[PDB]
């Protein structure tokens, strides 16, 4: 049904024993809650003071004055490291479980194991195997931060975004605000510190991926919620993050249900003020990222989540130090009344999406505005997170990946390419292969990608265009080998100085027909094996007067 | 912590395999939903026509005019048969899991196994053992309907109320509106029909216990609820019945989560109109009960649940045939506005409790109005439903039960005594012992209980009074043996014709002291061993002029 005898399929160990962390949720309440809330209050005061004195205030109009940095316009390619406890089971259906994005989500396994993936989980892992039993299996024994960074450098990428904290709240950094962190649970290392250090050594821009909301969080309450509640003054905070209907804002807390879903999380009174804001601040202050990649901002509107304050802080602390950027996932600017009207009834929803420097279409590019900056995120397959089933049949070829990349870049996009390791931190050879092919292609063709801008036309048949910033170099990316002759129909107004195929030093002949078309004879010597010069896509650089 | 080697503790069998009912929820949608909704629509039309033409209308003012029948005033003792799939595990904590009533609830195990009782369940039954895996174990191999009816008769009871349908929706009767019924699942018999036939044979008034709401019900919907929903047009209806915060009114339906919680339930569009009303009507029409014992009426207000229509129907179909009664659990008459104000903020809640013929204090009697009719429900322990742990330390003695019963009856109450069999249908010996003592007491003393009314004084020291309905007999229930003389301080205005101790034919002489006290010498031959005549409580019958 779901359990195979395939060695590649991660499955329950014969030596499985329940993971009961040193501190229960109640232990954390008794021993750490007051300490953390005290620390949080002092950190939030500091952040609020920075914003009071700073250029950027926590409001849409102030934050809108921030500009996309040159480096982000220029980067074109980033690497998105989708690694966390979900990497251990490494499962989504190959087909039929797609979200509205068109992607599938192995990286939602921690949540979906109780519902959509429950049949699989029960057969492969066991009904008695809880979410947190994946944490000790996230060993990282094969995870080498510097090698991942070198892989990204070699691929042609210009930024690297680790999944620093996803929806179940495990932090890749050693945080003072949670024990659900990479040092205490899983690999026993500050993975983010290692990646940040590697990024500095290889001169790579570094992101900070941060889920605003979490699926469940233990909170301190005055009144209990039902006559059945076993533990006074604790409940479980839930917002819209899970998407499926749930109890909101509070569910009754039951240790035998909840503890092994929330190991390490310290109860607080106010999820946002006492935990989310100070942990954001901590990571920014300690690691100094170039980019914030919010996610999970649909949990609560920003009036509640207070992400305009984290955004203002990020920009203010960067002033005079570095150029930084934020995606568009902080959350909604809608009022309670407009959120009600959306539920009762997309037009109104989009009117409330007003925060961030760039758009983030996911998997499906769709109807992007090419006049503004955007970034599409996806892996080589539909899967966000490792899928042990992913293979040649399910994944883009190197060829397809390169052609998609070119299309993205011509249309003003960046590609944020997801790579998804297994529980040990090993990258599947198929993903490594596609990175190698992209990198090998970029070694020849990168000047037509990095630091370019859209042209007046993006596409002509099988050809995609980019231009240099100054407009004096036009790049024609042919996704089919043009053979004996390259003909360009789109009018070129300026005089032409010369033409070359990237990967060859030889200057090409060229003439303008009277109808305006460009004719470019291709040397016979290239026709035998054009892939020797460049594989899959052949890029011609046209120098203008 | 919870799994013992005690043979009395019900636990997972070594031969366990998942119960996957021959009809899945989706099968029932495809194969039965249309037929059930066809029948439902016709039955609702018929019910509405009966109410249009009948004396009682489905509104508070009309229903209030219905009076408690003489038989219910007279009955004093009923048997409440708390038997269902929960009887198999037979568990609640002996202490510390009490509800607001003061009772504990083994009969909530099907719901609480996922939260409050989850540690026990996981250890004793297994996380892979689902709610519906209890249904095949409800064998009824030791359940004999005639014997249960005779147990009620011999105990002195005058009505018998089986748990015909509790909160998870298993019906004791063979229903065309659900396959979660006693013929298709569990004992393979129409249990209710057997009890109804026995009740007719032994001239016992019969109840119909009916949970208005159910914890979960599969419903047919136009739009799905999330991008993760695997099955088009099905969802799970939930209201306030579960008490703990939940998704309401709809949860996303996931077969691997829900199917083994809702085996047998046929999806409908409108839980109330397409299932609740017609199933109520079916049982009333087929079995002709004398009493409706609503429960679980806190799920939805009556504006939504439509229980004023089922109440009017019950009265109307009985009118001119038999005198019938309804408890006070149909639900709330509050408006949406008042329900909101209750949630934001007991006074308002009680103002909306306006339907029914009598009050139903549960376990805790509290400050009852003795001028109106009331009925307390409880077992001999705090436990509603079988608790394998219940023992002499946890349970009222026969002595304590009889004294409590006398107190109830002197104060205008009925006792609806809960008896709780195990999964096979066997009654625990401790419960049998208490029934033996109560029945032996009633064989001597029942004339002082049945057909009586409160007197002008209810209690004088250790003495409780009742009077015959005709006013010609006063019964003095002494909870301590009076010894050589029975002295009654309360004035008796009427002349006295004769006095006897029930259980003895001896006519007792008496004098009035000058202070007015009645002085009744007690024969020497009673003094050594008065318990031979009657145990625990001695009742003197005073015949008046
Ligand atoms: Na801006
Ligand atoms: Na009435």
């Amino acid at each position: 049904k779901h359990l195979t005898d395939n060695i590649l399929q991660p499955k329950r160990s014969s030596d499985f024993m329940a993971f009961k962390y040193e501190y229960s949720t109640v232990d954390l309440y008794r021993e750490f809650s007051e300490s953390i809330m005290d620390k949080a209050r002092s950190e939030v005061e500091i952040l609020e003071s920075v914003n009071r004195q700073g250029r950027y205030k926590p409001n849409v109009e102030s934050l809108k004055l921030h500009e996309v940095p040159e480096w982000f316009e220029d980067a074109k390619l980033g690497i998105f490291l989708d690694w966390g406890p979900w990497s251990v089971p490494g499962y989504a259906p190959l087909k039929g479980a797609e979200a509205s994005t068109g992607g599938s989500y192995p990286d939602w396994y921690e949540f979906l194991m109780d519902n959509l993936y429950k049949e699989y989980h029960d057969e492969v892992w066991g009904a008695d195997f809880r979410r947190d039993d994946f944490l000790p299996l996230l060993t990282g024994e094969n995870f080498n931060s510097e090698e991942y960074m070198l892989l990204a450098v070699n691929s042609g990428a210009k930024y690297f975004v680790p999944f620093t904290k996803h929806h179940a709240g495990w932090t890749m950094w050693e945080s003072e605000f949670t024990k659900r962190n990479a040092v205490e649970m899983g690999p026993g290392r500050d993975i983010y510190k290692e990646l940040i250090e590697a990024g500095k050594k290889y001169d790579m821009k570094m992101g900070f991926y941060f889920s605003v909301s979490e699926w469940e969080y233990p909170v301190i309450v005055d009144q209990n919620l039902s006559q059945w509640d076993p533990v006074k003054n604790l409940a479980i905070f839930q917002d819209a993050l899970g998407q499926i209907p749930r109890a909101t804002p509070l569910a009754s807390y039951f240790p035998a249900l909840h503890d092994r879903m929330i190991s390490g999380k310290i109860p607080v009174k106010d999820y946002f003020a006492d935990y989310m804001i100070p942990s954001f601040k901590e990571a920014v202050d300690k690691y100094d990222p170039d980019l914030v990649w919010y996610d999970g901002g649909w949990g609560s509107p920003v009036s509640i989540s207070r992400t305009m304050e984290t955004s203002a802080y990020f920009y203010n602390q960067a002033e005079g130090k570095k150029d930084v950027v934020i995606n568009n996932r902080a959350g909604s600017s809608l009022s309670e009344d407009d959120l009600i009207k959306v539920r009762d009834l997309m037009k109104i929803y989009l009117s409330g999406q007003q925060l961030g420097d760039y758009g983030t279409p996911e998997f499906t590019i769709g109807d992007v505005d090419i006049q503004s900056k955007w970034e599409v995120c996806r892996s080589i397959s539909p899967a966000f997170g490792y899928n042990w089933q992913d293979d040649e049949a399910s994944s883009l070829s190197g060829e397809e990946l390169i052609k998609l990349f070119v299309d993205i870049v011509a249309n003003n996009g960046n590609l944020l390419l997801v790579i998804s390791p297994d529980g040990s931190g090993k990258l599947p050879d198929i993903q490594k292969d596609r990175l190698l092919e992209l990198g090998d292609w970029m070694k020849v063709n990168a000047e037509s990608i990095h630091n370019t801008r859209p042209w007046k036309v993006q596409k002509e048949n099988d050809k995609f265009f980019t231009k240099s910033k100054d407009g004096k170099s036009l790049f024609v990316h042919c996704t089919n080998w043009p053979g004996e002759n390259l003909i360009i129909n789109t009018p070129i107004e300026e005089g032409i100085k010369g033409i070359k195929l990237l990967g060859s030093d030889i200057n090409l002949q060229f003439t303008k027909a009277s109808n305006g078309n460009l004719e470019i004879p291709i040397p016979k010597d290239f026709q035998n094996n054009p892939s020797l010069i460049s594989k899959y896509v052949w890029t011609f650089k046209i120098d203008l007067n």
